[PDB]
């Protein structure tokens, strides 16, 4: 469990590894939340966001995307005073286009969550580590993926995040061979 859980002791965070991190997630709702959560971490620890989740479920209604969706510059404006969020005007402006990108998404297509696994035909990669210095940080699909959601209009999400985001909504299972949080997959 240890290596699995990056060396990390805090206890919130490994909490998020032992019942998150790599549980496959098929909710739409779920995966616009975790993505937008995930975008928000670039040049922070990921606890940092963790921590501040209720935070930014109160200043982004849920992260409902219909609502989320029709926020404005005046929200943006509010919300760079809001307790306990990170106030970053760009990261924040990102998850009202990322809820838009998502509206576009299940107006073009149908579901946010089959859009998503369609990346890897509707079922977990297993990518099979043993060991956590086998774990990459990037791949092609997640570039692809990066690719295609900014032509919906989302942003800060690019590769390497986007990769990140795959890991921890189990569409890759990036846990090892012995963790005892690797999902089982049919
Ligand atoms: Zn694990």
């Amino acid at each position: 469990m240890n290596e699995c859980a990056f060396g990390t002791k805090d206890p919130v965070y490994l909490n998020y590894h032992d019942h998150v991190w790599g549980q496959p997630l098929y909710d739409s709702k779920a995966l616009f939340k975790l993505l937008a959560l995930q975008s928000q971490h670039a040049g922070l620890s990921w606890l940092t966001i963790l921590k501040k989740k209720e935070a930014y479920e109160e200043a982004f209604y849920d992260f409902e995307p219909e609502k989320v969706a029709q926020m404005t510059a005046q929200d943006i404006d509010r919300l760079m005073t809001f307790p306990n969020i990170v106030h970053h005007r760009k990261k924040l402006e990102a998850i009202v286009n990322q809820a838009q990108g998502y509206l576009k998404i299940e107006q073009a297509y149908g579901s946010f969550s089959k859009f998503l696994w369609s990346y890897v035909n509707g079922k977990p990669k297993d990518l099979q580590y043993e060991h956590a210095s086998d774990r990459i940080t990037v791949d092609d699909t997640a570039t692809q993926l990066s690719k295609d959601l900014k032509q919906y209009g989302f942003k800060f999400l690019g590769p390497v995040t986007v990769f990140s985001f795959l890991e921890a909504a189990g569409l890759y299972d990036a846990h090892l061979k012995d963790c005892p949080s690797k999902p089982k997959h049919n």
